């Protein structure tokens, strides 16, 4: 009865058929993502349940990338495809009650928080670096606020794309269009540019300069200064003049003519020989 | 007997099989679907993988937050300095016919929010910086349908309590420059305002302290609220009302009229 | 008679190894490189891991769509309300010397597109909101090289069919305000238009129905297309042409000139 041992070896020990070898384990493990990194070739879906995903801008998110301890970018999305069927990155919210932003960038630093560069195409096309559209009539499509000491809150620079001076004659730095409703619109009373100072400013409201020479401005009181010959295709209403170079009114001309007429008729009616 | 042979065949060698503990060691190096911490680079290289453009179910990465609280993704850094931006989107072919980023937003607050915090020391940075080298298209476009607001709203706030501190600031600053390399000039315009369908509103309206100071109407007439100056001549129509500016012709027209009548009285004077 | 000791040693016990079925259970809780569904938080904490800034191969996450259709990543939510934004980029140190986001775009359509859909009810919300507390730099900069378009193009569309519905709207709205906490005023300007190199084009050009109504030329002269008013005096040069506005000096000189001439005719006539 020496086989009271072989039976207990036949029972208590694992059959190769019923267990993975290390070579087979490696095969299986190699199809799984290592925490040290790997290459995913399919779709990675995130569907958090009662997972405790938080809104914190430091430790929150279904994906959280903390670069505090590392050089490099948090995420890079690259494509050299000639054409494709969708954008690289999509953010979408469907419910009208949604009360948060699609994207919030909270930037401290010494350079531009967000940088959008459109490279030069082989052939010009109507594409833009950034395109904004809103169908909400209750709010501005876009808002900008800044606290600049000596610069514009919005700075627009147009550079001539060509060496020849007369190439960009139809270009502008700022182009504004005011249109009626596309489907069935009967017109519009919308304004072009509205400049206001709710608290009141001492500065010029509109100031135009060319080649380091000021050319035209509208002051804080609404008076304008034009730097060259000007034209009104129409009448201009002004105050009566009280100084030599003030424009003369029709009334002023007529009063001075009438005054001289009276004096001369006086002399004529009373002169003798 | 020969029982041993069978057990030498059908039984597992310790050397060729991972133990329970060893298996735990190996499995812990793999990401659990319930979550984990990745310390290396995660690369996505889909290639005939059925990736879709769908703005709901598409993407090599898809994050659906419909049933959950919190952000979809947070990118955070407390590093003092580094060698690259947090997030980069890049497409290299000029024939590429989709956007780098598409925001399709419904909701009650701002779709995209960009905040530049107050730095310890003022610097030249901007919250958003746009450059285009495509001469065939606007660098940026904005379209809106506001009832009673601006499509673009610009607010400049004085950074200082003192009133004259921001005397060189502006809400909108425009520069018009020649080509950097070898440019001979430019004929580009500053501000171009048009209404292709035609509007009844003021083209330009200027106010200060809630009161109208200067405006240009839809017909191109202007209304100025204070004393004004033309460093030059101003051409106007002949006046037909008391406060209309008088032309040189009108002054000369009247002078000649009075001259004629007086000389006629003088030539026919009778004692 | 002692091999049994060698097999008790060299062979794996049932208790100390996982079966094929139990291995499967454990492996099924791990993410396959072929794809899967993550239900918890995935944290990235690289730390001397060789993460690079490269806009092609860098990032703790890298998505290369060169060989695949579809989007790189999609963030979707159908939630009614929530406690934070979908995507957050945050940098905390004021010495941070890289951007939060860099888009390096080549292609034929818009690099970044932001769309706010029509809400059930109008509300005070924007597609894009920009705010800087950095007094040393513009909140926003735009540069373009357009041949025949605006670097910035703003379109306001009437939200309603009725022509006067949008009478209080504008394409561009500018406000100039004092410092909120204790500000005593501001000297900031509204719109500053300049050409540092000098341009031949009109600085301000206003049109209605594609026809010029008002413009300021490169020399600062203006043309108004209709009746206009100055609530004040207008200073001009003395006229040298028929339709030039007449000065007070010119009126007085011509009146005095005729007076003299008439009085000398009267002083010397005889009959
Ligand atoms: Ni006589």
């Amino acid at each position: 009865e020496t086989n009271s041992k072989i039976t207990k070896l036949e029972s208590s020990k694992a059959d190769k058929s019923a267990v993975y070898s290390k070579a087979e384990s490696k095969i299986e493990l190699d199809k799984k993502l290592s925490l040290t990194g790997g290459i995913v070739t399919g779709q990675l879906q995130f569907k958090p349940n009662k997972s405790g995903i938080k809104p914190s801008s430091s430790v929150g998110g279904a994906i959280n990338i903390d670069m505090s301890k590392s050089e490099g970018a948090a995420m890079v999305m690259y494509t050299n495809k000639d054409t494709t069927d969708g954008p690289l990155m999509i953010l979408r919210s469907d419910k009208d009650t949604f009360d948060q932003s699609a994207q919030f960038v909270d930037y401290s630093g010494k350079t531009n928080a967000v940088n959008i560069v459109m490279r030069q195409p082989s052939a010009p096309n109507f594409s833009s670096a950034l395109n904004i559209t809103s169908a909400n009539e209750g709010g501005s499509a876009m808002q900008i606020r800044g606290v600049e000491k000596a610069l514009g809150t919005l700075k627009i620079t147009h550079e001539n794309p060509n060496v020849e001076a007369k190439y960009d004659e139809n270009a502008a730095a700022l182009s504004i269009d005011i249109v009626k409703k596309q489907k069935g619109g009967k017109g519009t009373a919308a304004q072009g540019i509205y400049i206001n100072s709710t608290s009141g400013t001492a500065g010029k409201m509109l100031r135009i300069r060319n080649k380091n020479e000021d050319k035209f401005y509208v002051g804080p009181d609404g008076g304008f200064h034009s730097g060259a010959n000007s034209t009104v295709a129409g009448n201009l209403t002004v105050k009566d003049p009280t100084s030599g170079k003030h424009a003369a009114t029709k009334d002023y001309v007529d009063e001075k003519i009438a005054e001289l007429k009276k004096l001369i008729l006086k002399k004529l009616e009373h002169h003798h020989h």
